């Protein structure tokens, strides 16, 4: 009769830190947030050096080089 | 009588459960996010490769 | 009563759903061990850059 009653208390408490475990979990995600935004910043640098590194190699005046289109 | 009181704990119960669905879809989603992290990063990695070369020739 | 476990059938089916839906949550460790081994390999790839920018010879 009332054993049931006790493990099912057993189980709501059981589940309550279910909660708290995906609770944490959730909250692990911010730090991505502030990744893709700090990644934008290192894809613009990035992009940045890109185009300076093919600037300077099409500066070589030994190697004609050609606009595409 | 007391199956009232099981009635409600079992309702709390179902509650609970859906909860715990919403939290991880949620879950769900920030895995959408990193994977879109994922390739962008891939392709910047991809790029810095191409750029090592350049590096010496010039 | 009966109706009750009845909703309880139908909610821990639920719950066989819910548990099958974060197996497929499980799948980003290998996930997360590919973006570790790509970055690293970034910082490792940055690292030959930065050590043949510092030189004496100006660039022809």
């Amino acid at each position: 009769a009332n054993e049931i009653m006790d493990l099912l208390r057993g189980m709501d408490a059981r589940l309550q830190h279910l909660e708290q475990k995906v609770d944490k979990v959730l909250a692990q995600g911010s730090m991505v947030t502030q990744i893709k935004n700090e990644l934008s910043t290192v894809k613009t640098t990035l992009a940045t050096i890109e185009g300076m590194m093919a600037t300077v190699k099409i500066m070589d005046p030994g190697n004609p080089t050609g606009v595409p289109v």
